[PDB]
């Protein structure tokens, strides 16, 4: 999981929303009468209504995400 | 997982909305009488409405995600 | 897991909301009559109604997470 | 769980909300009747109504995360 | 876990909010007739109404976090 | 959990509230009819109604924290 | 845990509130017939209804952080 990134060197942007009677679930786990539930989150859950990224990243950047599971 | 970048030197976005009884559900995991009921997330789950990105990543990035899952 | 960054050297963003009656929900792991419920978080979680993100990472940065879950 | 950042030399942003009866859960872990119940949290969680993040890491930065679960 | 940052060297922001009733919770474990109830923390966790980070991390920072668990 | 940082040499920021019948909660720990009920915290953690942070960290800044739990 | 900083050498902030009737809960662990119950707080936990740091760490500062908990 190796990242890199590397720069080197020698507009209006718009989000407009109107809502009503909104509901939003991400990540959802519902059960019943089990043994076992396990939830493994590692990575990038964005939840809402206005999940609004404008520009990101302008120079270098790194975002290197590693998640495992073992079960023996 | 190897990932990289590299950059070297030597106008109006608009989204809109207008939304009346929404529901949105992303990752769902739903069920009755169960033994194991395992969620792994480890990559970029984006939930909501109005989920807008813009203009992203103007310069070097990396989003290098890894994800496994053993059972024995 | 390995992440890095580097930079060497030698516009309105707007975003609106208007919401009545908004229920959100991210991560939820909703159970009954289980044995085990475990909930391991190691990224990135964001939750609400406007989650906005403008002009992140100007310069260099570094976001490299690691999760891990063993059962034996 | 290597990170690193380097930087070497030699606009109005707007968000706006307008909320009436909002409800927000960030990580819910709702159970009856278990045995052992372990919620870990070990990346970056935020909860609310307006999460905003505006012109984040300027210079250099490191989010450096690492999470383990060891169950035998 | 190693974390590092370096910099050498040789626009209004704005955020509004407007809310009546509004309810957050944050990290939650609820739960009923349980034996062992565990809740570790170890990273970033915020809760609020209007959670703003605006131009954050000028100079060099490291926010390098390590957290555990072992059960035997 | 080895954090670092180093730096060398040789605009309005504007947030408002407006809350009425506003509840927050943070890390909650409910249960009835348990053995053992453990709350360890050792990150960071930040409850309120306008948690702001503006232009922190303007010069080298390590958040190093670590935190382990044994259950033996 | 270790962590250092070093700095060698050779704009108006406004936050503001208004709030009725609030209630702000941080760390809580609410618990009935129970036989072992621990809180253990050794990072930083901050309540209130205004929480604001502006322009933190303008030179060098640590804020290393190391608990435990051990249970045989």
């Amino acid at each position: 999981v190796v990242a890199a990134a590397e720069k080197t060197k020698q507009g209006v942007l718009y989000v407009g929303s109107k809502t009503k009677e909104g509901v939003v679930h991400g990540v959802a786990t519902v059960a019943e009468k089990t043994k076992e539930q396990v939830t493994n989150v590692g990575g990038a859950v964005v939840t809402g209504v206005t999940a609004v990224a404008q520009k990101t990243v302008e120079g270098a950047g790194s975002i290197a995400a590693a998640t495992g599971f073992v079960k023996k």
